[PDB]
């Protein structure tokens, strides 16, 4: 009955309610993994209080919050039951959610993962694409507990730090797909034009080596290749923000090019996020697909289902465990190599934490 | 006897020898598809004679000339020779040369398919990954000369615009890798970083839309998984000229990058290529390959083997043609949908071109 193998399921996170919105910007603009301020400890709360408002705006336009844990909840549940039925000898498995920006967070779950004396820990993140800034950064935050902690980890760790083509993950796009075109007039079905939408990047990030872009594309591909390219696609990118160059296209931009052009039924998919967030419910829902589309005069407009609670998805992530325990794999082998540009010492440290675990 | 269908070649091609550099860079300053410049027919010769000297001084340090047109050639023999046998309904096949910049001209290619009075007529793009400043150019310099010689064509148009992720094309890449893997120090196989090369882009023609770095991150992702991920890989872009803003990592600031990040075992990778030009040869070879590997103290750089004459290539061109015949495709699916940000006008000229034709 004691737990056995804990599955930590990293995530940035989202505020759960309007008041979580200053603390999940705080502790975001504290992360030097994600950026470096000029007296930081001084600008980053002052920088979390003036967005607070605007930001708790936005979500209570969707409804007072985000349903990230939740959603993570519910799937952790059903990867969970599988588990225990697919690998009775790693059996009892238990999910723990570590949120890297609002709790519970990496550090409160793994200290709960040391206090139920576990023997197995994986890091699961996900994020099917790897980035440094995200992916990146949790797995930073999981060498960087233990070395501050001054304690080796008395559990044996090892990673899913990406899964960008898993087979039920590209299943579930592809079936989220299909039956939203089903939800377009019969008359434009095979007009509708497929938008991939992802979260962008600064290209000075691009640019150090991030595989994010890349991964991206492979899941793209992938899904359109189960679809038999039924309909013509881009792959755009969407929430840059600041006056700096990011990689584009927008998504923003790419819709009012699109109806511009005579393309005015377009259908919208959040291709690198597994669950609903600000970016899907108030970004492309309202941003985007109420407001952006009136001005642009588009005939229809929609977005496929986040993969949310789709037993297929829960499938997917005990599969992927269940497959990473089988080939004892410590991590992919793309996390043995750093961007040729990285600059973060850290970035290193965090690769040996992992490739060098015992088992 | 007398030809019946034929499959053009489409590429940009290469200067033969030094002296046919000059009018190489002199049409392609004339492109208005590739680029525009202010007073375009005057700055084209002039920086066309500007940039001469260089350019030429290029290929007398690779031996005096492009081997596109050789390889070209020997491919085009292969593919001809299996379609005759491969598909006799068809038969027999003929392969034309369009070069977009250097004899034989794209122009001068469909005047002698014209004068063979041939059935069936495919553009055949060799740009595994669809790019509007390489196939899309191509293409669109079809359609204007039958907009321009006033006449319609005598015979039934298709097109194969890209094939990124065609399994052939895939084990031809794998292959070769690991064959370079076989050269370099066992001692050091699995420490081997692959570096995928291609084209770089700028990022204006990056943020209006172009297909190209999604396609090409595909043909990575299927190569690296018939590698079975046997080595760590990032995909990096080559030949940014100009103080304009690329997408990058750039190639040869991941070369030194990884370097001094202690990672001396690199193998490039030219993914977006099919046979050896100027940017293997020079770019790769001796720019990145002997003098930068020597400035960063690299231990071992190679280069996979370019497809050239691997029989195995051949194939996959008839399989293309083949199964292109047997589907009926007048393009692809992807053709249909321009940049959401297009403002070439031709474009969607070229576009109905191919989905309107007859049969
Ligand atoms: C200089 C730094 C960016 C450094 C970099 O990566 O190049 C930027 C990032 C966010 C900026 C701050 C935020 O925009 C919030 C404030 C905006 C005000 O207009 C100036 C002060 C203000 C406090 C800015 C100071 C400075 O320009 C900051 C700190
Ligand atoms: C740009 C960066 C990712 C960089 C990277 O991948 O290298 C992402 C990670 C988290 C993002 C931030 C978080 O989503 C919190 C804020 C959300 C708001 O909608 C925009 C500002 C906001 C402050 C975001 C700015 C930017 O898009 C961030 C900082
Ligand atoms: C827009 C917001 C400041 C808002 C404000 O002044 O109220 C600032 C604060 C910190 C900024 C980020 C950080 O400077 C880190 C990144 C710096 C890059 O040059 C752009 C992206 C980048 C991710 C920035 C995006 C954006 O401009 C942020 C998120
Ligand atoms: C202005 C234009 C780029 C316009 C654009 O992309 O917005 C650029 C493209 C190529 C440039 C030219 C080429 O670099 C060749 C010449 C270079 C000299 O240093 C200036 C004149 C010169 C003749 C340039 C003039 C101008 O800056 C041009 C014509
Ligand atoms: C940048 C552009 C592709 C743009 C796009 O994909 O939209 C490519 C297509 C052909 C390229 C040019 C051709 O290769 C001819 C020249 C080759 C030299 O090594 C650099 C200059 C040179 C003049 C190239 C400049 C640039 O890289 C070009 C113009
Ligand atoms: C570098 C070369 C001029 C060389 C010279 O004058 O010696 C110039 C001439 C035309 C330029 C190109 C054209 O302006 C078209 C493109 C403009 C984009 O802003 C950069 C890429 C882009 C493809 C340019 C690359 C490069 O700067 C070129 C190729
Ligand atoms: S920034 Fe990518 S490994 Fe460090
Ligand atoms: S520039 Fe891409 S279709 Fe016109």
């Amino acid at each position: 009955r004691k737990p056995k193998t804990g599955i930590l399921m990293l995530n940035m996170g989202g505020p759960e309610t309007l008041g979580d919105v200053h603390d999940f910007l705080l502790r975001l603009f504290l992360d030097q993994d994600l950026m470096t301020l000029p007296i930081q400890n001084k600008l980053a709360p002052f920088i979390a209080k003036r967005l607070t408002p605007k930001i708790q705006e936005q979500y209570r336009r969707i409804g007072g919050g985000s349903p990230i844990k939740i959603w993570t909840s519910k799937q952790g549940e059903g990867m969970v039951k599988l588990l225990d039925e697919l690998s009775p000898n790693t059996a009892p498995h238990k999910y723990y959610i570590g949120f890297r920006y609002v709790h519970p967070l990496t550090e409160e779950a793994i200290e709960e993962m040391e206090r139920d004396g576990l023997e197995r820990a994986i890091a699961f993140t996900q994020y099917p694409q790897y980035s440094c800034s995200t992916t990146g950064s949790s797995l930073n935050a999981i060498y960087r507990y233990y070395n501050q902690v001054g304690r080796k980890p008395t559990m044996k760790w090892s990673t899913i730090d990406r899964w960008p083509t898993h087979h039920l993950l590209i299943q579930c796009f592809a079936d989220h797909i299909l039956k939203e075109l089903d939800h377009f007039p019969l008359e434009k079905r095979s007009e509708v034009v497929i938008l991939f939408s992802a979260h962008s990047l600064p290209m000075s990030v691009v640019n150090r080596g991030d595989p994010y872009p890349q991964e991206v594309s492979a899941t793209v591909q992938k899904v359109m290749e189960r679809l038999e390219y039924c309909n013509p696609y881009r792959l755009v990118w969407q929430s840059k923000v600041g006056p700096m160059p990011w990689l584009g296209p927008q998504t923003d931009e790419s819709i009012k090019g699109l109806c511009e052009r005579g393309r005015k039924n377009i259908l919208l998919v959040p291709i690198a996020f597994t669950s609903d967030c600000i970016e899907t419910l108030y970004e492309l829902d309202i941003e985007y697909s109420q407001v952006l589309a009136k001005e642009c005069g588009v005939e229809n407009i929609r977005r496929a289902e986040s993969l949310n609670g789709n037993p297929l998805f829960s499938k997917a992530l005990a599969d992927l465990v269940h497959s990473h325990i089988q080939s004892n794999e410590l991590c992919s082998k793309q996390l043995t190599l750093s961007c040729p540009l990285c600059v973060n010492p850290v970035c290193r440290e965090t690769k040996s934490f992992f490739t060098s675990q015992q088992l």
